[PDB]
């Protein structure tokens, strides 16, 4: 069930041992010594990674290393398509703007932060959650010259349990992290978007990097003189595999959860956030798909925009399925009713008052939040010409010196970025007519962005005519229309431009709604500090893990499949046969790498196949993970690496609010499949030789 | 692999059936000289199978088998198709016009007799050995002079089996007064609707209830208010014991067709011509149809049934091609024929190898013609609605060329025009479908092989298919109502003779009939070679582990209640439950609406004695029995011969089972009898039907 703080390992250890854990507590996490924790990294600010050799080799997902593989790909050496395998350390490619963060030390600073907070005075101050305020406290505790006296090291204080617990992290950051290896995209992204959030899964989602440092192993930016880091700890690789019911554990950096939502917040998330995202994205995607299917050139131009929209659409469908069928609302209601009864018994009414303040705040912002999601989903992300060029103050106060051409050059650059090779004005007009029709039906005239009032006032309710007019008369409606404006530019033309007025008007409403909604966050936050305080005083920390906040957490469970629906069972493990069943050479998402197909045909699995001679690909576990856990090391009962987490099934996405024991699984790439690909596909033997592989 | 056995083969299979779990005595299941469970099985309405379940002639079959009768009795005031039907007394049971139930009274091996008669050969290539007319003359000769007059209700029929190597005479008893007794609402009877067709897991309560009526002496009689329920020779006891994984299950019914003795070349032909053309052409047609239905709600109403009718055999062809690709159907037929050829070489008899060679040579010879036939049938005959537009008859054209017979010819043509351009026909959708279908057709069929009118695409329209199609509707008398009315006011034979739609339709039907006539002669050499081929297979390996091809005759099949793995890491168990119906509920999709009375039964757990040991309500199960089309409604029996369900479908992964049984994929989809009884009881509230059945604990 939980995403536990490293501090909570002591209190969970006996439960973990009864579940199968065999390694000693301090070998996994030792607060004053080297432990497995020291081999885990926050990879490039989002993902998790792990050190797997005494020469700083790091494993993470392919989707985590995707941008670096793409930045080094050219028509001559397309690493994204064919994979990359540096045959020597000197061939490993440096990456600009990359980082790996080690969690050197973790300290409970709750009493210290709570003493400092007593000097606030204003009771409803938000300094207790301010990164700027907590950084001043962190700096004060570490010293006046900490990062100079301990180079590469930094400190950070974070709030947990709604402001009831504070931890200080001493971090070591390395910025010379080089690309070492990657399978082709056909393996690394096998299912592509079709299999996103899907179990069974057949994707070899991995990529390999190496941390470099100065001669003393201290962090240093890229330099040809940098040498591979010798870490204090690295993971041993297991080739023993997994079996159903085996203990599995993960360490990583889950980003966000909402485990302490009130029942009213679950209803708001369903009826506003999720229903609007689902309704608006289905309209947008439906028009896009029709146009992509009708024109091959439209499919090329809009495939990525279609796939980007679908990702959170699928998440919202999964989340709403949990709200509808797994009693998320009812379970939050029971949680808060239990606290209210306990507070009444003890004579402390502050807990019931805190739940009431959250409910009152949620009910109060309903119309505003609905208007915000409607404009964000319907127009801000729904309509491409909402992000068309808007003349800046310095551009208009230049068009009306001869720096008129400089202003035109800047506006032209933005027009060319809006109307780029992938933009179709015809597809955008079709999407806008469908999206605005829905938007205008849901948002009353008095709440419309000013320009949209012209649909009723000037265009007799004809959305198609209003959209046609924007493109017919706008300087950004076509290249010829822009060039005619650029030849004779006037501020008067820009000020009355229908597309400029649309874009300005919709962004004005979007910012006004955001500014009007921001003040509702703080009362909920303050009430949650009291709410979680009561929940913890009443039941303690055993089932009540702290919400994820991009900090190092551990989770444990077992390798186990699940039943998605009546009479259907998904087992715990997928195989290479499953990749071959999915092969479709005429669908780019399901093309199979010819070298991998030959490995399957000749059964050239070496020591990587399971006892029955079948080649494993992926497995799933009852660990509790979320976004930020991509690339996380998956460990055995002995702490040996058995896989890398890379996804979670859609049926478990509601697990950010309520863990779903019978449906929620972490989707993990089997380490035996990773090694099979490095070996038989990449032929990169030196990477296998530098790892410590246990029989 | 696993089969559809003749009743005559029960003796030789009995010990294998007993070792698999069968407990009933052989002669209680089938006895040629007495009453057996076979006597409770019926051919329901010429296609389906049914079963007698009471001493008062109550019959169970599928909902899709009784669908037309439920629909014929439905009105706006009493919509039985939507709300179900439950006659609360026998006098309320509704008669049905054009219905029948056929009992198989006796079955007799007449092989020796038919082979002696055939020896009077005038032509060694005669097809009389397979002719229904010739075999009927032999059956009439054996049965007696005026047998139907001396035995009213009875009839005699001889059928050929094993390609003409075995003959059985059936004595059939037909009843034509079969009344509608009960039916669940369509939301239960067709729960998955077309979305779940050929699908396992399945949650459909596919059943309907009828009653056979007869005269005072139980003899067949057409509908009469004086008819009384039939007291039958035998009926099924209903089991409430349920099913568990690995339990023995058996079925009796009337499988229609199989191709278990196809050569490897016939498997290749079926894949590369029949299936690939059907798949390619139906995907084009369905793709245009779906796009138009999604864009216009009125088009969705008009084309939904045509879309669903096209999809049914499309899905079957996809499942059949998946089996050819992944289950080694071709290779296994090649091994079967290579084994026979080797054995024939050792026996000193080359006739078996010569027979396989004649089939391969015939298949290779008709390739181009068969390809052209399927291309026109799938691409135009079925693919384009204006191919079935009106064509003036020879007598219609004569009437238009000095009498009042002109107005009669125009009234007949108008009637056909109104049937073509009916409430569900859209000329715009049809023009879009035709442009896509003709584009594919013209790419595959060379100019010299085109129906004459289609040559105008290249010759007159510069290859513009859209312009050719636009012209057909712009200038045709059947292009619009106004265009027809203008023709009907001033009709001339000259106008009809030059009409672009008449010329298109005539031209495509001419090519279709010419291809059919040119292909027909290739059937007989294959048929004659198959008689020798199957004779060799039988002489070599015995009439023991190779079953005769299905031919709409009574067969039995046995297996176990077992699920299967469709793909890597996915397992479908043997049993579905009422919880699965509730998971699928979607009130905004007519296919997945849940009956309010059924939803309340589930919520209250009002399952009575129908739930399984764990308190779960079963809906359907699947078994390793070997079934095909014609087995819908078949009784599914226990090891003791008690009714445990009704067969209603088979999963798409097993459709290749008509050529090669697929032990790890092919399953019969069966509605659990406990679910049938739950629906009769808790939804229909028709207690009298439960009381007349013999329900065993
Ligand atoms: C391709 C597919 N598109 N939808 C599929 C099923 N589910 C629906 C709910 C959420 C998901 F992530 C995926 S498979
Ligand atoms: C609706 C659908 N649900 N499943 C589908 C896939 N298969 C493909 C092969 C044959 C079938 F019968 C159905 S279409
Ligand atoms: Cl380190
Ligand atoms: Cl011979
Ligand atoms: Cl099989």
């Amino acid at each position: 069930e939980g995403m536990w703080l490293m501090q909570q390992l002591g209190r969970k250890y006996a439960q973990m041992k009864e579940r199968g854990l065999k390694m000693k507590e301090y070998d996994l996490y030792n607060p004053n010594g080297t432990s497995l924790k020291d081999a885990v990294v926050l990879f490039d600010g989002g993902c998790t990674g792990e050190v797997v050799s005494d020469r700083g080799l790091v494993l993470t997902n392919h989707h985590c290393g995707y941008d670096m593989i793409q930045a080094h790909s050219t028509l001559e050496h397309n690493y994204l398509e064919n994979g990359f395998w540096a045959m020597r350390e000197a061939d490993e490619l440096p990456n600009k703007d990359i980082s790996v963060v080690f969690i050197d030390k973790i300290e409970d600073v709750t009493d210290y932060v709570k003493k400092e907070l007593k000097a606030i005075k204003d009771p409803n101050s938000m300094d207790y959650l301010s990164p700027k305020y907590l950084q001043k406290l962190a700096d004060k505790k570490a010293g006046k010259n900490f990062s100079a006296k301990n180079p590469g090291l930094s400190v950070e204080i974070k709030a947990f349990y709604g402001g009831n617990l504070y931890l200080m992290f001493t971090k070591k950051t390395y910025t010379d992290v080089r690309l070492v290896g990657a399978p082709p995209s056909s393996i690394g992204k096998f299912g592509a978007d079709t299999d996103n959030w899907i179990w069974p899964r057949h994707t070899g989602d991995f990529s390999i990097f190496r941390i470099y440092a100065d001669k003393n192993g201290n962090p240093a930016p890229y330099s040809e003189d940098n040498v591979p880091l010798k870490p204090k700890r690295f993971f041993n690789i297991s080739l023993g595999g997994v079996q159903e019911n085996d203990y599995a554990m993960i360490m990583g950096f889950p980003g966000t959860t909402h485990r302490y939502f009130t029942a009213s917040e679950v209803d708001e998330w369903k009826s506003i956030d999720n229903d609007i995202r689902i309704r608006m994205r289905d309209i947008r995607q439906g028009v896009m798909l029709r146009e992509m299917l009708a024109d091959p050139q439209i499919k090329i131009m809009y495939s990525a925009k279609y796939a980007a929209s679908q990702n959170a659409y699928k998440r919202a469908i999964g989340a709403n399925w949990a709200i509808k069928t797994r009693g998320l609302r009812q379970n939050k209601q029971a949680m808060q009713d239990r606290l209210i009864a306990w507070g009444a018994k003890q004579g402390t009414p502050r807990y019931e008052e805190a739940v009431h303040e959250i409910d009152a705040t949620v009910a109060k912002r309903a119309d505003l939040r609905r208007r915000y999601w409607m404009i964000e989903e319907g127009i801000i992300r729904g309509i491409e010409f909402a992000r068309s060029p808007i003349p800046t103050e310095d551009e208009t106060k230049a068009l009306q010196a001869s720096a008129r051409k400089e202003a035109i050059d800047k506006i032209r650059t933005r027009y060319s970025k809006f109307a780029n090779k992938d933009y179709s004005a015809e597809v955008d007009k079709k999407v806008a007519v469908a999206m605005l029709t829905e938007y205008l039906k849901e948002i009353p005239y008095e709440n419309l962005p000013l320009h949209l009032r012209l649909v009723k006032d000037r265009f007799a309710g004809d959305v198609q005519a209003y959209v046609d007019d924007i493109f017919a008369r706008s300087v950004f409606g076509s290249e010829a229309q822009f060039d005619a404006f650029a030849a004779v530019p006037s501020v008067e033309k820009l000020a009355e431009d229908p597309m400029v007025l649309f874009a300005s008007s919709v962004f004005d409403e979007y910012r006004k709604l955001y500014n009007e909604l921001r003040p509702y966050d703080d009362p909920i936050l303050r009430a949650q500090r009291t709410y979680i305080a009561g929940l913890l005083e009443m039941d303690g920390d055993q089932d009540q893990f702290p919400d994820a906040n991009l900090t190092l957490r551990f989770t444990y469970g077992q390798v186990k499949g699940y039943s998605p629906r009546d009479n259907v069972y998904y087992g715990h493990q997928t195989t290479l046969d499953g990749v071959m069943e999915k092969e479709d050479p005429d669908n780019w998402e399901f093309v199979v790498d010819p070298k991998l197909k030959a490995v399957y045909e000749r059964k050239d699995f070496g020591r990587y196949a399971d006892r029955s001679g079948r080649m494993p690909v992926a497995f799933c576990a009852t660990t509790h993970t979320t976004g930020g856990n991509s690339g996380s090391p998956v460990m055995n009962a002995n702490g040996e690496l058995i896989g890398l987490n890379f996804d979670r099934n859609w049926e478990g996405v509601g697990g950010d609010i309520q863990y779903l024991a019978d449906y929620q699984r972490s989707i993990i790439v089997d380490i035996r499949y990773v090694l099979l690909v490095i070996d038989k596909v990449g032929g990169c033997q030196r990477l296998l030789d530098e790892m410590n592989i246990v029989p």
